[PDB]
């Protein structure tokens, strides 16, 4: 699909992952390059819609999240809409696949 306007940068290094517009499940699989029993293939929602990026837990495993200013990854409520604003980080486990937002064109 088309440009979203939002990349994921894993915090760990490596390639950025484009955001389509729209709703896209993330979790294990070749998205964001998981093969790991500890996510789901269908672990949270990510919906880039109106120039903003919410994530959606959708899986008994928590998503962390980390404002830009803070220094903390938290567990999100689950079930439940949180938007992601450029420089805040998410994260599908509490210490690993953790992944910071930058805005593009």
């Amino acid at each position: 699909t088309m440009s979203g306007g939002f990349e994921l940068q894993p915090r760990d290094g490596g390639p950025r992952v484009a955001l389509a517009p729209g709703e896209t499940v993330i979790g294990r699989g070749p998205l964001l390059g998981i093969t790991d029993k500890r996510v789901s293939r269908r672990h949270a929602i990510l919906e880039v819609a109106g120039g903003q990026l919410r994530i959606k837990p959708i899986h008994t495993n928590p998503c962390f999240y980390q404002s830009s200013e803070k220094s903390q990854l938290l567990p999100l409520k689950p079930n439940l809409w949180c938007y992601l604003n450029p420089g805040d980080s998410f994260s599908l486990l509490v210490d690993k696949y953790i992944f910071r937002i930058l805005s593009i064109p």
